[PDB]
């Protein structure tokens, strides 16, 4: 069970989530609203921004604890940036979710937060056969 | 059974996969590590950056049958950016399945794509109860 | 049977071939003749250049069968140098095989015309064993 | 028996062959590749260059050798480019094979090897009656 | 089962490795090829550079188990430098196994690392009787 | 049965062997011993040279059994540096061997020796799991 996180600022183009018990952990939405003339249609693009970030404190003391020191802390950080028209919800929500899957097997099935890339990684597109 | 894509531009800094049946469809991994030490600590920090791109055509008209009208493509992008430490990896993994769980709240079941925020979304934070 | 092609305009030093039916296919050769003479030897040299030029309808949607419609051409250029003594002529057409081959399996049995390359490749030289 | 080919030099824009017996001869794959606005469509340009050298000795003592003296050496150069979207790879490869044929004709039939044109060779295009 | 190592950086010229586990102990090559001017003679010579450091911790101090390892480790380096003509690969493999046999002499099996040059020692060479 | 060597420069710091048959051909090693400061503690480092030349002839001409060798030979050097702590002499030798070892996986049975650096060669650390 997931703790619920409660808005701070509240704003047509930005919600700020913070977790009440620890608001230095804070996860941001900002959309932003263009039109653009692709086949001389305006279409309405939108660049939603989502940012999560967490305050870690990592001493790390290898196997021993004792009492509580300062933690000093470190910045986690996950920006998300989806750009599209809004008139292709459906195709855009499809190459989110193959970003999802890419994203997943280089990362989390992968070593690529340790510094690593695998060339032999089963990269896959959006479309299907 | 969705379409393989494989390397067409292949650095250790940075990979660029492609599809072989649209070559504008491309996915990139560029991670840079830097030696970020907190106090009295050596951390090493890995950032990865993940990029999506499709060229999808513009939606045709609603009651339209003609067999072939091309209209011009648009850019349909996705960016993900992961900073932390290598030592918080399984702990960094969690945050962005927590991320997976946010975005997918406000964009896949909501409105973020065509353009509105609800500030009555369900955000949850990474910590268990 | 493919379709016999005519000179359009002759000179010694370079002959350009054209298909009356379609003047925008044009096939040339260029001798450059020069006695680039080594060490105590006397050698004559020629620098041959063949171009081959198509211009090429792009290709149409692939679910499309509408009578006529015509999109703009694409330039699709092949050009060889062959650089040898006449002293060497053998040889060199036995180079000239052994590159025939070599470009094949890069080419046409590979991915090299979309735009990737295959270290594995089984590349031969001219040599035998 | 062609004798195999290892690479010495890997690159995902350059991989370079060389006979393990004589690393003077070489073999050289380039791939560079740009978007070119033909049809208003993006069609995605790939232009390999093929380049095979082999350093021959021709000293042509005619009609007797009695002992190795230092050979010295001219370069027998071949150099192909290919130039072409990659959604017509088909007819690309259709021209290759008709610029083999031409140039086969040409130089291995012919005499344009020693410095020659025959303004009566059969050249044909790649178009079928 | 000795952990195995994947590329953080790979070029050409250079690849490097590390372990997933540690950062610290890397094992990188360099090669560089240049054509050697030898009378009568055209062969070309490869220089390779292998490196391998590992960040080992000060040893701990005799008698205390203490809580948490505070040492302030070290380094570690091995580096070995191979030159010589790819003609004669099969001389440059016995001179190496040569080498590694002498060092393995002086200091696997004597006493080197310490600091004693022992004189008589039994150092044998390549060439076989 | 290889040949053994003698020492020709005998010094407390530096040994250098030469064989009998063939003056050429030496063996030398230089051991540089420091005390390195490192926090609270005091451990001493000695830095071992180890020089292996060989003045083979450049490879004789094909097809040609002269009367007298006349060719001018050329030069193949292996030098080794190793570098550590002799309170950690157990771990070096460890490294040393692991050393060997990938050296041996990349030039031995690998084609770095004609310049190829394979970039999925098998390389193992020190530590085992």
């Amino acid at each position: 069970a997931n703790k619920p996180m409660q808005p701070i600022t509240s704003t047509a183009n930005k919600i700020v989530w913070s977790d009440p018990t620890r608001l230095s952990t804070t996860f941001s939405a900002s959309l932003l609203r263009q039109r653009v003339k692709v086949g001389i249609a305006e279409l309405n693009n939108v660049s939603g921004q989502y940012v999560s970030v967490y305050k870690r404190p990592a001493p790390k003391p290898e196997g021993c604890a004792d009492a509580c020191v300062i933690m000093p802390n470190e910045n986690q950080s996950i920006r998300t940036v989806i750009s599209g028209s809004a008139e292709n919800l459906a195709t855009l929500k499809a190459e989110w979710e193959t970003h999802k899957r890419n994203v997943d097997t280089l990362f989390a099935s992968g070593n690529a937060g340790l510094g690593f890339l695998d060339p032999t990684a089963a990269i896959v597109s959006s479309d299907t056969t």
